[PDB]
């Protein structure tokens, strides 16, 4: 297991502009450099193949408008639900239950969830939602949980980015900035998703 | 340690002894030895098998009994996650040639997940996790499609004291048939012990 496919070797850059050296290949686009050492993150990264066997600008040119700085990134349609043979996507508003955790790679002007503990290979993200912009949230990773119910579009992940998807995603219609100034989520810090049962589910009712 | 800190002394209190492979010698709660080695250890990783009960309260919460001829009670609807209006989320999907599954349990049933979702994401009970063959450890298998064929797709709902949120398969054929068939192959242990064997080259990109 390595950085890049065995393959990109001598210049697995070939074809990349460089920016930053923050940056795999300096490119932002391709994540970064450094990766997460501890549990959860550690855990959720563990199955990570970043371009899957291919080459940065194969990446690119697969699933960016152009391999070139001013390429973006191209994104699954339907809010990348998994579709179905009809292709429609598969998903129901669904009531997010009081106690619930849920993370997210990303900022919190997003209204894409999932639930704690998913594995990077289940969001169908691309590299770049690895990247730092906070230094109090590294690798942009934020923890929450819901403190008052509320109405979310619930769906498999459909695949995308070189990856396999199918977590469940929880597409909210009050982005997560809005959600915890409202009273809906809030966020967790570390010290509260470091143990094994703090990952369990206590407020889910039995049958009996 | 198998229980938690509250459950001391005497955590296996009302269990009546069966056998020592399992906790409390209960087959019901799972083997005392879990996995040491990738790819499953990072799938148990956040597993606490009984949430924050004890054993007994847990069999009192999800079984028919806590004496030995206690049954676990399942999920209505297939254990898909329910929406707004009480009715499953899901979709009849075609999976496509490639595809990696896994499944903790026997070629008859018909329940599959993405290869390497969290146990917890599963809502599997710990009995899921002994071992009937000695060519599987934990019951753990693992597929790639090798004919495209259609199942239902959709959400895992909460169950067993874990929080769900997975993606299951619910197969039309059972798992045995759609071998015999040559819709699955079954992999070995060399086929999903790095990185990049977790990737999926099979989705196309978008059209430009
Ligand atoms: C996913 O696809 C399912 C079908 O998939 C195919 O089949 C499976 C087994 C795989 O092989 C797969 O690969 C295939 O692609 C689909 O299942 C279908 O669902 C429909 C709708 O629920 C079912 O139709 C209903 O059947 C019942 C039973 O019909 C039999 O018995 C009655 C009573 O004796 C006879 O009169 C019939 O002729 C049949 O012999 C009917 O009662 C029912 O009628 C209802 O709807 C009509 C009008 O639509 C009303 O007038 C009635 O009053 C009823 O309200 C439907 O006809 C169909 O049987 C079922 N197929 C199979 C093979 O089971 C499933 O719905 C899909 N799921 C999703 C989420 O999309
Ligand atoms: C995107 O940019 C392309 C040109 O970029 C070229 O390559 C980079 C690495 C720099 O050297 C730059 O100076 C070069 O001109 C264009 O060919 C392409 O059309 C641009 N995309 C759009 C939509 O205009
Ligand atoms: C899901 O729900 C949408 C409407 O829900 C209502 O409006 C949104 C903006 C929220 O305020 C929500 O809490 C309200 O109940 C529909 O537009 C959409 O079609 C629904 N989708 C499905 C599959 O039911
Ligand atoms: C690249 O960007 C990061 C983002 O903060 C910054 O910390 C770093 O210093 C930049 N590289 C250089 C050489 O300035
Ligand atoms: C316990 O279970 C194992 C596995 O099913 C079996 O081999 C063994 O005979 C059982 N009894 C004892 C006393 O180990
Ligand atoms: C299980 O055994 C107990 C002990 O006799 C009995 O009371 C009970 O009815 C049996 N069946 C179930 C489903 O609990
Ligand atoms: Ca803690
Ligand atoms: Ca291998």
């Amino acid at each position: 297991d390595s950085l890049f496919p065995a393959r990109c070797w001598p210049d697995p850059c070939a074809g990349i502009t460089f920016q930053n050296d923050t940056y795999v290949c300096g490119d932002p686009r391709l994540g970064p450099v450094v990766l997460p050492q501890k549990f959860p993150l550690n855990n959720e990264l563990r199955t990570y193949a970043r371009f899957g066997a291919l080459c940065p600008a194969e990446f690119l040119d697969k699933w960016a408008t152009d391999v070139a700085p001013n390429g973006t990134y191209i994104y699954p349609p339907a809010n990348g639900f998994a579709l179905d043979t009809e292709e429609q996507p598969i998903l129901g508003n669904a009531t997010l239950p009081v106690g619930m955790k849920l993370d997210r790679f990303g900022s919190e002007y997003g209204t894409f969830l999932a639930p704690l503990g998913a594995p990077y290979i289940e969001r169908s993200l691309p590299p770049s939602n690895l990247n730092t912009f906070d230094g109090m949230y590294p690798y942009n990773y934020h923890v929450y949980q819901v403190t008052k119910e509320f109405v979310v579009g619930l769906g498999p992940i459909a695949p995308w980015f070189e990856q396999p998807g199918m977590g469940t995603q929880f597409v909210t219609y009050t982005n997560v900035l809005g959600l915890i100034d409202d009273g809906y989520l809030r966020r967790l810090d570390e010290s509260e998703y470091d143990e094994k049962v703090e990952y369990s589910n206590p407020y889910t009712p039995g049958p009996n």
